[PDB]
């Protein structure tokens, strides 16, 4: 058994962290008090003499209001007080403030509390980092944390769960700056990053769940399902993606191109009284629909470098192969010339767990497709354009420079993103 430490940074990371661990507890049969009347799950949960199952997680925010909801919440007994770290004042949507100014005053405390968790590990695999691109803390502090983690734990793999900003879901005007700034700094320290576009989850919640104006709870519960499908292989016995290393090996050919696209199916409204259960072929076909992707883009106009299929539920290997073989002769799936046109398949026999009273209906079978497509570069292009619009006038720059950051960092970060777009283009045809 090899352990995994989850790190939740800023409001987005913390709130999503809440949704994930709520789900993890439901899947493993762990009550909020920590007791488990019923190993692979020990990778995410430590055990006390009392039989309490404690999440191997760290919550960090530069202001206390978000984490305070955890300290007083349903799962207040689940986490050790040390795991919940809060500062006085936040980064004010300022990357520089979160990274340089405030980050310096709390980084040592965070690393020390993380060290506590690392000493409880017989063989730490690495870290799972949850954060937003837009927040001053989510962008600024995360990148600093990732840098220090690479120093203190060089040999440990680091995975990211990033929240891509969207105007439909409460963004600030400066969030394109923070997104580029954090991607640049974190790029060399992240082995594999799963971007989650708030616009895509917003639309999935409106389309499939019939929620006119989705809340953070609606969004996070949907995100948690995807995150759970990604980490299920680490928490259950699963011959595929058994360790953090396999994620890079199976999905990341080139170090810089470490942004796999996630696609989930099926998403059924719980209010839908009458619904027939979808077959293995039907949910597999839904993996190739842009509407079911976590990031808004067109894989039809890109090339695949890797593809992995993560099934959960009543899924027989026979039906999976029959579906894959059929899909290849009907769909337009273009792989890169230098890569094997194939699929890595993983099956978890326990069906997806859903939050009681949630918006998501219980299904017999579901699948999460992780595909490294050059089409995800569309998200970088959209983000880089917004950066260019503001940076051309040097709008809002004075705020970052005021925090100790140099003007050069902006251009340095943008040039790195420009190189990243070029890399995706070269890798196509
Ligand atoms: N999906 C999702 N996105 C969130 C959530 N909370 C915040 N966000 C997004 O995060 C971005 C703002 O960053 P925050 O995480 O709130 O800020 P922060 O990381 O706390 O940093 P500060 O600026 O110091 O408060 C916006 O684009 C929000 O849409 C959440 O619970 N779920
Ligand atoms: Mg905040």
């Amino acid at each position: 058994m090899r352990e995994c430490i989850s790190i939740h940074v800023g409001q987005a990371g913390v709130q999503i962290g809440n949704a994930c661990w709520e789900l993890y507890c439901l899947e493993h049969g762990i009550q909020p008090d920590g007791q488990m009347p019923s190993d692979s799950f020990n990778t995410f949960f430590s055990e006390t003499g009392a039989g309490k199952h404690v999440p191997r997680a760290v919550f960090v925010d530069l202001e206390p209001t978000v984490i305070d909801e955890v300290r007083t919440g349903t799962y207040r007994q689940l986490f050790h007080p040390e795991q919940l770290i809060t500062g006085k004042e936040d980064a004010a949507n300022n990357y520089a403030r979160g990274h340089y100014t405030i980050g310096k005053e709390i980084i040592d405390l965070v690393l020390d509390r993380i060290r506590k968790l690392a000493d409880q590990c017989t063989g730490l695999q690495g870290f799972l980092v949850f954060h937003s691109f837009g927040g001053g803390t989510g962008s600024g502090f995360t990148s600093l944390l990732m840098e220090r983690l690479s120093v203190d734990y060089g040999k440990k793999s680091k995975l990211e769960f990033s929240i891509y900003p969207a105007p439909q879901v409460s963004t600030a005007v400066v969030e394109p700056y923070n997104s580029i700034l954090t991607t640049h700094t974190t790029l060399e320290h992240s082995d594999c990053a799963f971007m989650v576009d708030n616009e895509a989850i917003y639309d999935i919640c409106r389309r499939n769940l019939d929620i006119e104006r989705p809340t953070y709870t609606n969004l996070n519960r949907l995100i948690s399902q995807i995150v759970s499908s990604i980490t299920a292989s680490l928490r259950f016995d699963g011959a595929l993606n058994v360790d953090l290393t396999e994620f890079q090996t199976n999905l990341v050919p080139y170090p810089r191109i470490h942004f796999p696209l996630a696609t989930y199916a099926p998403v059924i409204s719980a209010e839908k009284a009458y619904h027939e259960q979808l077959s293995v072929a039907e949910i597999t076909n839904a993996c190739f629909e842009p509407a079911n992707q976590m990031v808004k883009c067109d894989p039809r106009h890109g090339k695949y470098m890797a593809c992995c299929l993560l099934y959960r539920g009543d899924v027989v290997p026979k039906d999976v192969n029959a579906a894959i073989a059929t899909i290849k002769t009907k769909r337009s799936i273009q792989f890169v010339d230098w890569c094997p046109t194939g699929f890595k398949v993983g099956i978890n026999y326990q069906p997806p767990t859903v939050v009681p009273g949630g918006d998501l209906a219980k299904v017999q079978r579901a699948v999460c497709m992780l595909s490294n497509t050059t089409a995800i570069a569309e998200a970088w292009a959209r983000l880089d354009h917004k950066f260019d619009l503001m940076y051309a006038k040097r709008a809002f720059v004075h705020w970052y420079v005021g925090e100790g950051m140099e003007e050069g960092e902006f251009s340095e970060a943008r040039e790195d993103m420009a190189a990243l777009e070029k890399d995706y283009e070269e890798v196509g045809v």
